[PDB]
């Protein structure tokens, strides 16, 4: 079944990499409108990239960096510390643009 | 900034209609998306996806979408966090819904 | 630079199979894929997206879809200019698909 | 059913102004996608929405367009425009 992402964000921290080996980031997105005070609010996107394409985010971004997402959507569950259920979300990106020379 | 997504599957469950305190309509349904690709053992698993409509998109899929049904949603991808019962910082992202088409 | 199509649709026809110079398998067809919106006499009109398949995935459309067959189509959006015997241009476009979906029973 | 384009490059020339049969204002521009060659695609957008691109963006500017493929004819196929982002 059908399932597309796509997003332009920046990077809230440095990409980490992680392991069967991930490259993981969290993207801004700012939302297109604003309350009647300017206030712009943002989405905190969780992206994950393998292989080459995990390559190229660790090599060419950081902190702040503009960066283009194509992807599905995936979920997955588990259980931590505490003895609690995290429900996850995330991008698995098929493609990431770098926009910035 | 891009922000889209479109998804094809097929409800979980049926959807659940509300009205916020200030009245308007929120419909709620998940969405399970088979994967294109198949696992180490060749199994093909699926994705569970919540989704978010509002006024008549919520009415419309209120009176139309049931269990099972194929539907197609084209929406953009939203985060929140808040702090349930058992007192847990929980983080949400999910769908909301531009338009949402009856594919059956 | 990003480059992105989802569709869903009805084939206008059957599906077409072909081999290129070198052996691989093209696969074509074009979808009605009607508005959400409607015109000015009241009614639902559709626009005609032409789409490209290879390899397996094409033999399958091949093999499966027919005219008025419900399909999805995932891809990217393709632009080119060629022509022939009046050898003035045909401007072309359409989606290559990286993954159809077919939609009805078969 | 599903309709959805989404594309980032950049305008060929400058975003121009034309108004329908009915006075509607329209802002065409064509759109050079990168492949990863380049694929020209041609951008519409409506009412306001071009005097918004007809200010923010010229020839070469990095646009990202989201929205409908619609065919048209003489054949032609563009990008009705629900929102050009303005990325540099």
């Amino acid at each position: 079944m059908l399932n597309r992402v796509v997003l332009v964000g920046r990077l809230t921290k440095d990409p980490e990499l992680r392991s069967v080996n991930v490259g993981t980031f969290t993207l801004a997105v700012n939302r297109t409108f604003t309350n009647a005070q300017g206030e712009r609010e943002a989405d905190f996107i969780n992206v994950v990239v393998f292989k080459k394409q995990a390559e190229n985010v660790k090599n060419y971004l950081s902190k702040g960096s503009l960066a283009g997402v194509d992807g599905r959507l995936q979920t997955r569950n588990y259980e931590n510390k505490d003895g609690q259920r995290v429900f996850v979300t995330e991008v698995v990106a098929d493609s990431v643009q770098f926009l910035e020379p």
